[PDB]
């Protein structure tokens, strides 16, 4: 199903999390370390899909 | 038996890993990412000890 961002990095990589997200490596790095609750769903196609889940307001 | 030093980062992280090789985050990640070929036994006592393996000569 959804898999955490920090999972995801630690399974696949930095650099192939950033990439599927479409971000640098910092902003993986840093979405970990603050603890964001980012959730990814991987695609048939290859492609991933990060969401995240905050408290309203910000 | 013995685990890489890349899978016990992955499962321990980076400050435990640190902390446990008497290092700084640094030098595991440098170690890492230069492909040296380090093991790591987890001892009964909560020590771990880490050897290299390297051609010789250097």
């Amino acid at each position: 199903q959804r898999i955490t961002l920090k999972d995801y990095a630690m399974r696949f990589g930095q650099t192939k999390t950033a990439k599927d997200l479409g971000v640098y490596p910092s902003s993986i790095n840093q979405a970990i370390h603050a603890g964001r609750k980012i959730f990814l769903t991987i695609n048939a196609d290859g492609s991933v899909y990060a969401e995240e889940v905050k408290p309203f307001p910000s």
